[PDB]
This record gives structure tokens, C-alpha cells and sequence, in this order.
């Protein structure tokens, strides 16, 4: 069933690098109607809006928990991508907030979701390539999912990485070193990304702890544009890794430095992570 134009009411802008607004889907115009998330294009070049189709048939084939929910898509091309909406936000945002009153058996929770939404995702042969709490939503207490499917692509049939061959704007430090140097892209570099998340999950999103600030103190703040990817590749490839969190478990701080490793094929598998962390829980 179809969502017509005329009935999408405007009531929020969400946030923009398209957009996303939040509406009321009202075709009875008396204000009863469903609030929605609605993804659209503010610049549609031929290019972008093929980008947009393939992420609209990624998320529509996509059906788990821990995966934001497609509805609909709006027609009038100038396609409204039309989603459910999370009134929590993003689980950046919501931890920020929230911080330590959320402890580390609800970290924990939350951590395993993620596990099971990206290993589902990967059994359809997609890679995130943007796996970031900002990217994680918030639908309650206890639930999680991902987000922001604007960077996913396809796997090749008959290869196991997909290369960017001309990148755009870039994750960097969330990035995995071979998409640093050669711009490949698979399931092992999500699990890298992964490391990261729990990483930001642990500092609580203290500012000055960001990946960012880490990396740039650990490269120098005098390093810009290109040399910080240049020594960013080279501090990598020398066991440069962002530190332990204050007070993060031990066990939990492995699982980071595991999913950090160098050697594509030693990172481990979304499989074990989901069942390593859900071990982690009972345990605490
Ligand atoms: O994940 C989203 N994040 C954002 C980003 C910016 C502004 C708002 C949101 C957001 C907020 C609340 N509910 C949402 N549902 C889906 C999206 C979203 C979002 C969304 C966008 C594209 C997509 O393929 C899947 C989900
Ligand atoms: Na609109």
C-alpha cells in the first residue's frame, strides 16, 4: 500500500548530510495519523539517486529486531524513502545523556544486538561500511538497531570485498587499514568498525576520548588533509591502537583489540562475537 504526497505533513527537520524529517502520514487530515521518518535527496544528480534506489532495495530485504524498519516509499524521479520512527534518537545522542546510570550489563545488551543485526546483514552479502553508535537508534530501554544504510554495498558474486574506486566523504577513524590504503570493504572491515563502536560504547562518549581526538594526539594535531590518512596508515600498520577505557572490563577491552587486528582473516566472526558477548552477560 502507497503513501501519498499530499498527506506526509512536515513537522521536524532530523538531520541532514539527504535528510531526514520527521512527518505524520495523515490521509484522514484530522492529526490521528502514524509519525514517520522520511529520507530524501537534496541534491538529485542521476548518480545519487541510483545510490539512493539500491539503498532503498537493501533496507526493504532487509527483516530483524535489530534492524530499522522499512515502510514505504513515496512517488511523485523524487522518491521520499519512508521509514519507522525512533524517538530515542541515536545511541550516541541517547548515551551521552543517559551516561553512567546505563551500566555495563546494559552496554552489554546493547553490544550483542549490534552483533546480531550486523551478522544478519551479512548473510545478505552487504557491508555497512558506516558502523558507528551515531548510526545506531535507540527504540527503547532494551532495544537497539542499525541505521543509516547510506554507505552500504553489495559484495560482488564471486568476491568476498567490494573496492570503493572513487571514495566520498569517509569514516576514517572507524576504518579498517586495508579500506585505508586500497579502499576494500567486507565483512572483516564492519568487524573492525565493530571495535570501534565498543570502544565508543566504553568511554561513555566522552569527548575528549572520541576516536578522533585519540588518533589526531596520537598522529599529532599538526598533521591535516591528506598526511592525517598517510600517518593514520603507517601508526596502524605500527600497533597504534586507541587505548583501554577507564574502568572497562578486561575481557571486554580483548574483544576491541581482536576485532583491531591487522591480518583480515585473524578478526573474529559476528557468529562469536554475538555468542561470546551474550557469555560475557550471563557471567555478570
Ligand atoms: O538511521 C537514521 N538516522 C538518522 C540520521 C539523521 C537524522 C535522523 C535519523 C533518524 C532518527 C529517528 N528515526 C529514524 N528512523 C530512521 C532514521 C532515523 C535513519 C535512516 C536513514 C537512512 C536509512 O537507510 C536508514 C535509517
Ligand atoms: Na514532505
Amino acid at each position: 500500500t502507497q503513501f501519498e504526497e499530499r498527506h506526509l505533513k512536515f513537522l521536524q527537520q532530523l538531520g541532514k548530510g539527504g535528510s531526514v524529517e520527521m512527518c505524520r502520514y495523515d490521509p484522514l487530515q484530522d492529526n490521528t495519523g502514524e509519525v514517520v521518518a522520511v529520507k530524501k535527496l537534496q541534491h538529485s544528480t542521476e548518480e545519487h539517486l541510483r545510490d539512493f534506489e539500491r539503498e532503498i532495495e537493501i533496507l526493504k530485504s532487509l527483516q530483524h529486531d535489530n534492524i530499522v524498519k522499512y515502510k514505504g516509499v513515496c512517488y511523485s524521479r523524487n522518491l521520499k524513502l519512508i521509514m519507522e520512527y525512533l524517538p530515542y534518537g541515536s545511541l550516541r545522542d541517547y548515551l551521552q545523556k543517559h551516561k553512567e546510570r546505563i551500566d555495563h550489563i546494559k552496554l552489554l545488551q546493547y553490544t550483542s544486538q549490534i552483533c546480531k543485526g550486523m551478522e544478519y546483514l551479512g548473510t545478505k552479502r552487504y557491508i555497512h561500511r558506516d558502523l558507528a553508535t551515531r548510526n545506531i537508534l535507540v527504540e527503547n530501554e532494551n532495544r537497539v538497531k542499525i541505521g543509516d544504510f547510506g554507505l552500504t554495498k553489495v559484495l560482488p558474486q564471486d568476491k568476498e570485498y567490494y573496492k570503493v574506486k572513487e571514495p566520498g566523504e569517509s569514516p576514517i577513524f572507524w576504518y579498517a587499514p586495508e579500506s585505508l590504503t586500497e579502499s576494500k570493504f567486507s565483512v572483516a572491515s564492519d568487524v573492525w568498525s565493530f571495535g570501534v563502536v565498543l570502544y565508543e560504547l566504553f568511554t561513555y562518549i566522552e569527548k575528549s576520548k572520541s576516536p578522533p581526538a585519540e588518533f589526531m594526539r596520537m598522529i599529532g594535531n599538526d598533521k591535516q588533509g591528506q598526511m592525517i590518512v598517510f600517518h593514520l596508515i603507517e601508526l596502524l600498520k605500527n600497533n597504534g591502537r586507541l587505548p583501554r577505557p577507564d574502568g572497562c572490563p578486561d575481557e571486554i577491552y580483548m574483544i576491541m583489540t581482536e576485532c583491531w587486528n591487522n591480518n583480515v582473516n585473524q578478526r573474529p566472526s559476528f557468529r562469536d562475537l554475538a555468542l561470546r558477548v551474550d557469555q560475557i552477560r550471563d557471567n555478570m
